[PDB]
């Protein structure tokens, strides 16, 4: 709606090596704080080499969620 208040989407995390993770985090949140939300849940521990791949591309850490293509119920692979 106009003026809507919703922070949150879900994501799935996808990882090859690790626990995959559905996830419902704020949109203002950067992808490096979802890598870190990731990490905590899952009980590994935060790297900076640890990266997001949406539809086959790296996501910025820095960026904000909402700045991405990101929408709810999206999914992303966690490279470690
Ligand atoms: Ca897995």
């Amino acid at each position: 709606h106009h003026h809507h208040h919703h922070k949150l989407i879900t994501l799935l995390l996808r990882s090859s090596k690790s626990e995959d993770l559905r996830l419902s985090i704020p949109v203002d949140f950067t992808v490096k704080d979802l890598i870190k939300r990731y990490c905590t849940e899952v009980k590994i521990s935060f790297h900076e080499r640890i990266r997001l791949e949406f539809e086959g591309e790296w996501l910025d850490p820095n960026d904000q969620v909402q700045s991405t293509e990101l929408e709810d119920e999206d999914q992303v692979s966690v490279v470690l």
